[PDB]
């Protein structure tokens, strides 16, 4: 069941406008032969350049939505449109690129999915809403075979060059004319009625239609996310580890700790109410408060609504103590909140451009996250950076200078001159903070809360 049987059928209602007369009954295997490739009854890892929807979401960081559009089939220049908003014009002799032939633009086709995917995916996934001049443009810039390994790592090989006759993947690729072994998805055999604009517009507000091929390789792409992530989601998919997912990971249980520990010592809550992930353990073990847990999954789509997770009638009373929002995505907070949010406009190697202005954040597991809206904030404000140590000044066992800071809030620094020990862990707690933040997440906090006031917790 791993592999799509090239032998499975494939609709081809979507093609009959650009290829009248295409037959009714068709195979994977048929379709491949009439855009002009030969599987050759190949056992060689590449059974099929068509993929299962299975197949294609465990390699989500490699989807590029592609699209082609006549200009005035041999006779007339064709319009290439890729979800990196790119668009290239072949003659057969927003970005917009003038006409050029297919040896050039083959080169430029290799470049773009190079420096997009080298950082992301070990392959290409062409994400395909296809009507036929997308399949048939495909012989001039693709070339298939047995998979094989890049000529200057041990990585599987993505371009190939006709001038060295070698293989690179996208890391290697610089100068290669030829994109080697790609895969594809054809999103119109999910069965859909209607066109890609009427399918893709009941989701999402965001990518609008200029009637030009990046817009509708986007629209695809996007259609497809909302398929596989928003409406259907799957937290048992795995993903492997492409950049600093563990040192992320790690930053944000330390900050967790760290920012509840100091809410609960600086204005002690009776109660905390934790709202959002139903796996949650206590993040302040010690603490004295009574600590409530309430479920809710990552919402994947729109934002939950306060009015629905609150009233309905718990604590019951959320208005006592301190409410916990740790990734649990609302549309405005109350004002006795402490709050950790993803800001989906983050560039990342771990943050895919997703539906309706969210994003997909891809580390172990894939979560569609709802736009970043400022307005959930308006009752609380920015976190400020604070380290808080209570631990005893201590070294045990770094190559160091002294430490002054006003926001090292310890013992030694109330003292007068911050100890070795308090200055090293200030230093990984700052760059733990740093990692965190630039991978996005955002820190809000209710705005009684004052640092000073943690400071006659030692006296
Ligand atoms: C990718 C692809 C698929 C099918 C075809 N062509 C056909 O099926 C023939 C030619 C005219 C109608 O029947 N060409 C390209
Ligand atoms: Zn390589
Ligand atoms: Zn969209
Ligand atoms: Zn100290």
């Amino acid at each position: 069941p791993t592999h799509l049987s090239v032998d499975t059928k494939f609709k081809t209602e979507g093609l009959c406008v650009d290829i009248p007369g295409i037959p009714k009954d068709m195979t994977y295997r048929r379709l491949i032969s009439m855009m002009g490739f030969k599987m050759n009854y190949q056992v060689n890892g590449y059974p099929n350049m068509f993929i299962t929807r299975e197949e294609a979401i465990r390699h989500v960081r490699a989807w590029i939505g592609f699209d082609v559009e006549g200009c005035h089939g041999t006779n007339l220049p064709l319009q290439l449109g890729f979800s990196t908003g790119v668009n290239l014009v072949a003659v057969p002799t927003p970005l917009m690129y003038k006409g050029l032939p297919w040896n050039v633009v083959r080169i430029k086709i290799v470049q773009m999915l190079s420096d997009t995917l080298k950082n992301l995916s070990d392959r290409v996934v062409f994400v395909l809403w296809a009507h036929g001049f997308e399949l048939t443009s495909m012989k001039y810039f693709v070339k298939i075979g047995p998979e094989r390994t890049c000529c200057l790592c041990d990585r599987r090989a993505t371009c190939f060059s006709t001038a060295s006759d070698t293989y690179a993947c996208w890391h290697h690729s610089i100068g290669f004319d030829y994109v080697y072994n790609p895969f594809m998805i054809d999103v119109q055999q999910w069965g859909f009625t209607g066109n890609l604009q009427s399918n893709h517009d009941l989701y999402c507000q965001v990518h609008g239609n200029a009637h030009v091929a990046s817009c509708d390789a986007i629209m695809t792409r996007c259609l497809a996310v909302h398929e596989c992530f928003v409406k259907r989601v799957d937290w048992t998919i795995e993903y492997p580890i492409i950049g600093d997912e563990l040192k992320i990971n790690a930053a944000c249980r330390k900050v967790q700790h760290m920012v509840v520990k100091a809410a609960l010592l600086a204005d002690k809550f009776p109660v905390l109410h934790d709202i959002g992930n139903p796996k949650a353990i206590k993040c302040v073990p010690q603490a004295d408060v009574e600590w409530k847990f309430y479920d809710a999954q990552p919402c994947s789509d729109k934002a939950y609504k306060i009015e629905e997770l609150f009233y309905s009638y718990h604590s019951d009373k959320f208005t006592d103590g301190v409410c916990l929002f740790w990734n649990c995505n609302v549309d405005r907070y109350p004002a006795n909140s402490i709050v950790c949010r993803f800001d989906t406009r983050v560039l990342s190697n771990l943050n895919l451009p997703g539906c309706d202005g969210g994003s997909l954040y891809v580390n172990k597991h894939a979560f569609h996250t709802p736009a970043f809206d400022k307005s959930a904030f308006v009752n609380l404000k920015q976190l400020p950076f604070f380290y808080y140590s209570d631990s005893p000044c201590e070294s045990h066992g770094i190559d160091y200078v002294p430490l002054k800071s006003a926001t090292c809030i310890t013992r030694c620094n109330l003292g007068g001159a911050v100890c070795r020990h308090h200055a090293n862990e200030y230093r990984l707690y700052l760059d733990a903070y740093n990692m965190m933040i630039s991978a996005g997440f955002s820190l809000w906090v209710y705005k009684q809360f004052d640092t000073y006031n943690l400071w006659n917790t030692f006296t």
